[PDB]
């Protein structure tokens, strides 16, 4: 079987998309196994419990295997031994990263709100029925990635996909399922700083500079008031531990629709140069910023390339 696997530090799109695409591949006679590179977030556990799924197989070494990548195209987010695997496919909605192959492959990459929107397009292409349970987790993944349609990554395709999947899944009030997921994400009391920094964290190679970016999407920024200094101390430790150029942590309020970014960087003017918004003692408020892939990464990557 091929293994279908999303990014390191998987989120709901990576987990649910691996399950949904493995099902589709098996239905079309292409043996597949869904896998994961890490533990589930509370949000993803909530989604899988709601629709009756077990977590996919936890698997970290893929040398000699065929792999269908979900929800990224980056060396830093792939299995460590992906160069000794064969990538047979990528389904994604990110920038084109530094993965490569030696062989022809499939890529279903679209600049939409969720990888699961593209996986639904694959089900449509093959004319395979989406079971109710699979539809539910796909629906949840799109509601999560699009921030209940608030994110600027959201497209008409994502909305139409949620509407179609919600009908299949038997969900009438899908926006309340969306809000439920963000209430789960907001339940951060008593969680160690490092577990919050790493909950939704990605490394990026930006012109040979290693940049770590975490994100914590919540309903109310004030949940971070007491732990903010602990988060700041922790990102400085994480910077050193991984010999990173920069570590950024987005504290994202989905109701204000903006983010406070905590910054530790070898570049004193990083956010001034990237966004035209200077940090002050390592913090900057980024009005309107919800999306890492659309509103955070591009300007940073371009600033490192220049
Ligand atoms: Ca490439
Ligand atoms: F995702
Ligand atoms: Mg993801
Ligand atoms: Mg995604
Ligand atoms: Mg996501
Ligand atoms: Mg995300
Ligand atoms: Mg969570």
């Amino acid at each position: 079987s091929m293994y279908v696997v999303g990014h390191k530090i998987p989120d709901s799109d990576s987990i649910c998309g691996a399950i949904a695409l493995a099902y589709l591949k098996n239905q079309i006679g292409e043996p597949a196994i869904a896998a994961r590179l890490g533990e589930l977030s509370p949000e993803t556990a909530f989604i899988l419990e709601k629709f009756g799924f077990e977590a996919p197989e936890y698997k970290t070494s893929y040398a000699g295997e065929e792999v269908y990548i979900v929800d990224h195209s980056e060396i830093t987010q792939a299995p460590d031994d992906i160069a000794q695997a064969t990538i047979v496919g990528i389904v994604d909605h990110h920038k084109l990263g530094d993965l490569t192959t030696s062989t022809p492959l499939e890529c279903w990459i679209r600049p939409v709100g969720c990888s699961n929107t593209v996986i639904k397009m694959m089900y449509d292409f093959y004319q395979v029925k989406i079971p109710a349970n699979i539809a539910g987790i796909m629906m949840c993944a799109i509601l999560s990635d699009t921030v209940i349609f608030k994110s600027p990554t959201c497209t008409t395709a994502d909305i139409r996909c949620v509407e179609a999947l919600a009908e299949i899944a038997g969900v009438e009030d899908f926006k309340e399922v969306g809000m439920d997921m963000f209430k789960v994400k907001s339940a951060v009391e008593g969680t160690p700083a490092r577990d919050l920094v790493m909950r939704d964290f990605k490394d990026f190679n930006m012109n040979g500079n290693l940049v770590g970016i975490g994100q914590l999407e919540v309903i109310d920024l004030a949940v971070f008031d007491d732990i903010k200094a602990d988060l700041e101390a922790d990102i400085a430790k994480l910077k050193v531990e991984g010999n990173r150029h920069s570590v950024l942590l987005l504290l994202t309020d989905i109701m204000k629709e903006g983010s406070e970014m905590l910054v530790v960087s070898d570049s004193a003017d990083l956010t001034e140069r990237a966004y035209g918004k200077p940090t002050v003692d390592g913090r900057v408020w980024l009005d309107g910023v919800l999306s890492r892939k659309k509103q955070v990464v591009p300007a940073l990557q371009d600033a490192f390339q220049k």
